[PDB]
């Protein structure tokens, strides 16, 4: 209701392909002190008809103080399922919906709060809409089931200054530690990002010619077992700017010339749900 900008509401988007197991839909926005409610719908339709079926309807109610889930099909609504609404009028919201074969897992502020079993085909979801008292500031749909240990190459130029590698993951509930390596062609690790819960610290280092370097820790681990996190590795001219959940966690001065960072590896006790180059 403030600055239209991107994603103005009523917002609607036709998916390029049907929503599939794995795959997450992320919605972030701002609310006003007078916001009453907003909705997020996964639905069916041709491309302008609208309605039809709504496999998953999410209603965030500030008046009722609840988040409500339901399904509409064959012209009828089923029985609503509710959870408490942790948000107060005003303040930002972060809701994420990941599809699985037997249900949708919905997280609020990166915390799992609802498991909604499919009532109608997940495949009938061809669009998603957002409407109501919310100023959308971020939307993204994609990802998949990333096996871990994970391993792959990066684009053509890969990670170069001016670019950033965005990773969505959730440290495992009973995990001790995990790591992410940004590698160069010859196999050297430009950056080793290694959160260690058993040591309450995130270790950063580089692997050059089979040798581990100095090693930088300290900064207070901002991650939490079982809680989702948004990791951003901003490659800059003099260093990597490491962002955790929107806040700069650390800076890591380059030990290997940046440029040509074309490899990625992820291992340890962690679940990866999204990887993207921005
Ligand atoms: C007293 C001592 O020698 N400490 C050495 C430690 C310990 O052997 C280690 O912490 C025991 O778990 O190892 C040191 O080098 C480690 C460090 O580079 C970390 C950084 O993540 O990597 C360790 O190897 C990891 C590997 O990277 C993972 O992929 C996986 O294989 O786990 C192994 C460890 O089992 C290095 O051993 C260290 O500083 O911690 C060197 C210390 O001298």
């Amino acid at each position: 209701m403030a600055t239209e900008t991107n994603y103005p509401v009523p917002y609607r988007s036709k998916l390029t392909e049907p929503f599939e197991p794995g795959q997450t839909l992320i919605i972030k926005g701002k609310t006003a002190e007078d916001s009453v409610r907003f909705t997020i719908n996964l639905h069916n339709t041709s491309a302008d008809f609208s309605g039809n079926d709504v496999p998953l309807h999410i209603s965030v109610r500030f008046d009722e103080g609840k988040i409500v889930f339901n399904t509409f099909s064959k012209g009828e609504w089923g029985k609503e399922e509710r959870k408490s609404n942790p948000y107060k009028k005003g303040d930002d919201i972060d809701i994420r919906i990941r599809a699985h074969d037997s249900k949708f897992s919905i997280s609020v502020d990166q915390k799992e709060v609802k498991e909604y079993e499919h009532r109608v085909p997940l495949s009938s979801v061809t669009h998603f809409s957002v409407d109501g008292d919310i100023l959308i500031t971020y939307i993204h749909w994609g990802g998949k089931y990333y096996p871990v240990p994970y391993e792959s190459g990066l684009a053509g130029d890969g990670l170069a200054p001016g670019k950033s590698l965005l990773i969505f993951a959730t440290p495992e509930k009973k995990g001790k530690r995990f790591h992410i390596n940004l590698l160069k062609k010859n196999g050297d690790i430009a950056l080793h990002f290694n959160p260690r819960f058993d040591e309450k610290a995130i270790v950063r280092n580089s692997l050059i010619s089979g040798e581990w370097g100095n090693e930088e820790r300290e900064g207070k681990n901002p991650l939490e077992k079982g809680i989702g996190c948004d990791l951003e590795f901003r490659n800059e001219e003099y260093a990597f700017q490491i962002y955790v959940d929107g806040e700069r966690f650390a800076t890591y001065a380059h030990r290997l010339d940046p440029h040509d960072i074309n490899g990625l590896q992820i291992g340890g006790d962690v679940e990866v749900t999204g990887i993207q180059m921005v």
